[PDB]
Formats: structure tokens, sequence, C-alpha cells
């Protein structure tokens, strides 16, 4: 069924799948790397369950063929192989020892709120990810699930965007359909994606803005206590979450101006790299 890519293909021979993190396993893929061809390095492997269906494999497929057309960048989760042949279809990407974005701010949140991060480590962990979508929107890609739970954090505390299972070309967005932006989670969303159907680079600015208020309110669920049935109806009205806890005016600034009622009036993720490059330093 899958044509052949032996750029990308990766011998089964030589993958050991491990404990789980569709589903996604710890492995070993030796001679994965180039310049160490006999080690067993450590990666992350998205597979189909048992129970998938038709749209969970071309959503596999759709997800492969978006991270080989990204390209290579610090701040997003690389293709390493694939297994697209004679079996199961195996995405072998980078394993990032420290998991999800959420988790890791949770894990770190001082007592009495139910190693401690600084001001300028959120500052820094929201630039890393900025960095990460100027590089997408550069390579005309749109991410369109950008939130804390699609962030990875390596070993060595490097932000790394993940999940292109939803992710797109710029120009392959489906006007014409009822079902278009129907898979984003609602919270994230930027109005126009949620009712016009159209996503730009504009549209994950916002999202950007929903990532950063759960980056400085150290994993926070955004629109607390709000039933995703009624956000529809705020956000038209006007309604912007309020500013979390120890975040500066300025950042809470940046965070309102990403949820700007038009596209085109929100900051590109350039403006938004310059401008935390002058706050980080
Ligand atoms: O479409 C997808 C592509 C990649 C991944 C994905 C998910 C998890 C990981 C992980 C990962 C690494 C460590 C963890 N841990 C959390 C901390 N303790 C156990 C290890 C969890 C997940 N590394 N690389 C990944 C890629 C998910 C969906």
């Amino acid at each position: 069924e899958l044509p052949e890519d032996p750029k990308w293909e990766f011998p089964r021979d030589k993958l050991t799948l491990g404990k789980p993190l569709g589903q996604v396993v710890m492995a070993e893929a030796v001679g994965i790397d180039k310049d160490k061809p006999k080690e067993a390095v450590t990666v992350a492997v998205k597979m189909l369950k048992d129970d998938a269906t038709e749209k969970d494999l071309s959503d596999l497929v759709s997800e492969m063929e978006m991270m080989k057309m990204i390209g290579k960048h610090k701040n997003i989760i690389n293709l390493l192989g694939a297994c697209t042949q004679d079996g199961p279809l195996y995405v072998i990407v980078e394993y990032a020892s420290k998991g999800n974005l959420r988790e890791y701010l949770r894990a770190r949140r001082p007592p009495g709120m139910e190693e401690q991060m600084t001001f300028k480590d959120l500052v820094s962990c929201t630039y890393q990810l900025a960095r990460g979508m100027e590089y997408l929107a550069s390579q005309k890609c749109i991410h369109r699930d950008l939130a804390a739970r699609n962030v990875l954090v390596t070993e060595n505390n490097v932000m790394k965007i993940a999940d292109f299972g939803l992710a797109r070309d710029i120009n392959n967005i489906d006007y014409y359909k009822k079902t278009t932006n129907g898979r984003l989670p609602v919270k994230w969303m930027a109005p126009e994606a949620l009712f016009d159907r159209v996503y730009t680079h504009q549209s994950d600015v916002w999202s950007f803005g929903v990532l950063m208020w759960e980056i400085f309110t150290l994993g926070g669920s955004p629109y607390p206590g709000i039933p995703v049935e009624e956000l529809f109806k705020l956000l038209k009205e006007g309604h912007r979450m309020d500013k979390p806890a120890n975040c500066t005016n300025e950042l809470y600034m940046m965070m309102r101006d990403c949820w700007h009622a038009v596209p085109s009036q929100r900051p590109t993720f350039k403006q938004l790299v310059e401008d935390l490059d002058r706050i980080l330093t």
C-alpha cells in the first residue's frame, strides 16, 4: 500500500519496542545515529492500536509526511526514521526524557497552590517555543494543536513542539467543508478557526497565547470553571483570561495581543521572538 522512501526507511530487525509513553512506545534504534552506527539510541515510536480506524492510519501517514517536509529544528521533535514496508507502520521520533510541558510545570510548582522555576525560566520556555513556531510558519506549516500537553522537554530542558497529527500545509485548509477545524481542542482555537473555517499562522499565534497562559500559571487549565459548551459565546462577547499569578503586566499584554479579534492585528511569531529576546536579555 505505502510507497518506498529509503532516505527515511529504517530496518525493523534493529528496533526493540519497550514500554508505552495511537500508542507511543520507548524503543532502542541501533545505528539510527549516522555518526555512531553500533550504539542503541533511545527513540519514541508511534504506531496504531488494535482498535484503529481507517482515519487513524491516514492521520499517522499524514503526520509522518508532515515531519519529512518541515525539516530539522532544535525546538521541534524531529522525524528520525520510519518502518513503512512488510508490517505495521512505525513512526520513529526523538525521545524527550522529561515528557510533556504541562506535567513538567505542574511538578515544579511551589507548595500551597492547591526544582522550582524562575520568571526567566518561564520566559525562556516561551521564547524556545516562539522560535519553534517561527521556523514552522517559515516552512509553510500550521500546527493547529499548540498546547502545553503537545510540548515535550528533553533531558537538557529543551522545549520541543510535538504531535504533528493535525498539522497541515498553509494552503491545505478546506474552507468548503463544515468539518474543517472540527478536531481542534476548542479552548486553544482562534475564533476564526471555530467559526469561518479558516486557519493561518495568525490562528497558531492565538493558540500560542493560550500556551503562554498555561506556561505562566505553571500548567493551569485554560478558562477555569468555563465549559467548552459556553466558551464560543463568551469569546464573541470578548471574554479573555485574566493575568497569571507572578506574571508581569508585559507578558500578559503579549498574551492579550495574541488574542486580538482580527488575525492580521495579532503579532507574527517573528515579532514574538524579537520581543521575548529583549525581555530574556
Ligand atoms: O504524534 C505523536 C508523536 C510523538 C509523540 C511522543 C510522545 C511522547 C514522547 C516522549 C516521552 C518521553 C518521556 C516520557 N516520560 C515522562 C517522565 N517519566 C517517564 C518518561 C514521556 C514521553 N518522548 N518522545 C515522545 C514523542 C506523541 C504523538
